[PDB]
């Protein structure tokens, strides 16, 4: 009976365990908790309602290849349906994106995006029912860096809704001062 | 990368334990045909980074299982697993002639043969066998840290049948 | 405020009004009910927890489009996989169709169809959720014939779980008389 | 059948009101890019009937938009409306500088354009477009029983940016 949920990146060297029997994981192209996803929701109610988990994690990584095709104008076919969420969050910020060296760009939205999972999970009807009626429950946001194996917490972390806002707030102010 | 795996959320099933591995993990290790999610990750795999083999691997003792067969108001998942207890009734003759301890075992290996019985089926597996692209699939069940069950195993819609009837009928003996 | 719930295939003279501001309506190919499904189960659970309607309707069509090209072995596309959830129920009666001439296959698989999604609705946590607490709710699953615009009730009728289960199981009993 | 009408499941917006017509009918007539439903009846349309108008049909006093704005825990039916929450933050700056009265109109017409918007950059579209296919999208609210906004037009990608930039625009006034 596991302690953590796990929302990781299908990508290569990415697994939730190596990264960091406590786990349950769920894998998708570009970690996305899209608002109306049965698979993904069906994991987070599982994990939240039955298994009475406490702590979710959604982790990006560096060089993912979902966000590096989401932002290539690219004819792949299905995949780029499930990426147009991703194309989104881009022009969500596309002042911030567009202010920066484009071979620093997709870095940046690996970032951006963990934030914006967090924050639609963090309105999931699971989600909120859950912290409404004072069950335990903390939500992360990650990027973990593949060129050197370390973790990179973003300071996305949520207990209720209110924190929620607010952290979701900050690591976007964060994140567009431009070193 | 050269494997896409496709295996259940549940706790000790990592992937890893047997960087070429392209990973969907999901509540019973399920390719629901109009599933999004799944389905995209196939396609991708399959269309973009040339993957020649998926392989769905269930495992022993799984929650999925456990819940698809039990009456209870879980909420949502409980709509996730209706396509589970479909399969429970297909195979209904089949698992009612077993010991009632028994039958998770049994429908945990059957769910895996659906799986890749769906996997073959979707445009997207068709529709690469038909263009001359090399791509098998495979079905199996884990525990002791080893493999119970291989089963199916395909590399066109015409192995697809064989294998997926050979399966089956194996399991009913 | 609506009385009834009307699912109806999205082909092209199956209008739920004209056919028989009383209702909301969910228009898909081949009037289906996927578990799965969150455009269809949204539809649901709003009308059925939200605007409190008693009545869904489940409505096939003899000449439907949807269940001619599930029947044809044929490479559509996208729309092929939606149309596997019908293929999976012709062979679920694959004895009884095979026992028919050819030509009124379609005809009975679509009758057959009707029953397997009211199945499939009866199913669902909002269905037997709210059956449960009392709330009264009746599916209904008919097939309108285009041929003569006569609508034809299947008696797939239910207004609790074992209703559910004997009139399921009767209206597959019926078809599978064959005239 | 001629054209594809995609309109709100809510009680008063028939199609037919305006035998040439396939329909699709859900809450606040959403085009999710990633709604199976929704792609697959736009698929089966672009692909294979060969439909050449898309119509993407709100309407004034929509039962979605209003749940949407409000925040009410309505159960499944929230995640489904996340959508158009996401569009009203998006235009939060419009949507505010605006009477409390009417911002469920206006957000029923943005609502309008993001879809066809969505419409537009769908795989299906897009490749449909680029092979010489004669495909247009419009986006139309109504009410009286007259339409109150056409807003955006679109028959390449090109023609989408400026369709949908331009409407948002006339929005903004
Ligand atoms: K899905
Ligand atoms: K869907
Ligand atoms: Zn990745
Ligand atoms: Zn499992
Ligand atoms: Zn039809
Ligand atoms: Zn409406």
């Amino acid at each position: 009976t596991p302690h953590y949920l796990v929302i990781a990146c299908s990508d290569s060297r990415v697994p939730a365990e190596k990264l960091t029997g406590e786990l349950f994981v769920h894998r998708n192209v570009a970690n996305q908790v899209i608002h109306t996803d049965f698979n993904c929701l069906s994991v987070v109610q599982y994990a939240v309602d039955v298994l009475k988990i406490e702590h979710i994690i959604i982790c990006g990584h560096t060089n993912c290849g979902g966000i590096h095709a989401a932002m290539a104008d690219k004819d792949l076919g299905l995949i780029n349906n499930w990426l147009l969420h991703i194309r989104d969050i881009w022009f969500k910020h596309g002042h911030l994106l567009g202010k920066l060296s484009p071979e620093k760009r997709a870095d940046m939205l690996t970032k951006i995006n963990v934030a914006e999972q967090v924050y639609n999970l963090g309105r999931t009807s699971i989600v909120k029912s859950a912290w409404e009626r004072g069950q335990k429950l903390s939500l992360h946001g990650w990027v973990y860096d593949v060129n050197d194996g370390f973790l990179v917490d973003q300071g996305v972390m949520a207990t209720s809704r209110e924190t929620l806002e607010i952290s979701y707030r900050n690591a976007i102010a964060r994140l567009s001062i431009l070193d």
